């Protein structure tokens, strides 16, 4: 009926699983009528929906936005800011999901003013991609280099605690 | 139901309406084409806004995945890779790139496949026209791989939907 595959071990497959959980805690909420799909973990990203298939992270993406009438809420269509999330996601897919430190660094300065990398309100799709991509990097990382980039953890831990939910399966930081 | 809404001078509508072209030739009931402020496709009873949902969802709708992405090449990644760092750059064109677009293009016949147009073709002939459109002749040549695969494009790809007025 309505199916999701997915990958351990995948930061695309992660981000599938944030929206999940953000979509579960920010657009339905209590709300327990709302089905959500059966999450299983092979080695390709599909999604079964009705009749219809979706292939690999981006197609599901926009299926899934699609059913959960969620657009608004993720890409920030009330602050205007549609084009900006987009900048944002688009940019770090192309560089195939991976930050220099030099991006840390942008991102680590850019998070010193604000609570979400995009929004000035809540957390948006882009929290979400970037939050499943700086994890390992993050999870790995020495004291003494962590503080260097405070804000980010900052921003990091606030994710984890408003968001992660049902469907993620990342271990949790501190 | 069925009633897709493009910009007139919108390197994104332009996309839409190749994407649509790219349908007809490659891959072959369509939409009604209309131009008002605003990306917004209507299919159904869903209304889909900007270009990312309307695109998606024409994919869906014509099962052109594999064909406007090399799913075929296994190149799903490789031209998602294009069309996203293009779009990241807001559609314009550093002229180092067009420099290694140029020289990619010396020995391909298309930017990321090699067999058919794929979604980067479309992609990157909207987004190069208006600055080979408004090139002297001496720096056409001076781009001469790019200009030999734009009116590829152009004689094989432009249809009924695109407005685009043709070059040469």
């Amino acid at each position: 009926m309505c199916v999701l595959t997915l990958v351990q071990d995948d930061v695309k497959s992660d981000i599938l699983k944030l929206v999940l959980d953000f979509i579960k805690a920010v657009v339905v909420k209590d709300d327990e009528k709302v089905a959500f799909p059966e999450v299983r973990h092979e080695k390709k990203i599909s999604f079964q929906y009705k009749d219809k298939q979706y292939k690999e992270l981006f197609c599901t993406l926009y299926a899934i936005i699609d059913i959960y009438d969620c657009y608004n809420e993720l890409f920030n269509e009330d602050e205007g800011k549609v084009s900006e999330n987009e900048e944002f996601i688009f940019h770090l897919a192309s560089d195939k999901f991976k930050l220099k430190q030099l991006d840390m660094k942008h991102l680590n300065d850019l998070l010193c003013e604000k609570s979400y990398i995009v929004s000035n309100r809540h957390a948006s799709i882009v929290d979400i991609f970037y939050f499943c991509s700086v994890y390992k990097p993050l999870s790995e990382m020495p004291a003494k280099e962590r503080v260097e980039i405070s804000h980010i953890y900052r921003w990091f831990l606030h994710i984890q605690e408003t968001l992660v939910g049902k469907f993620t399966t990342l271990k949790k930081l501190e």
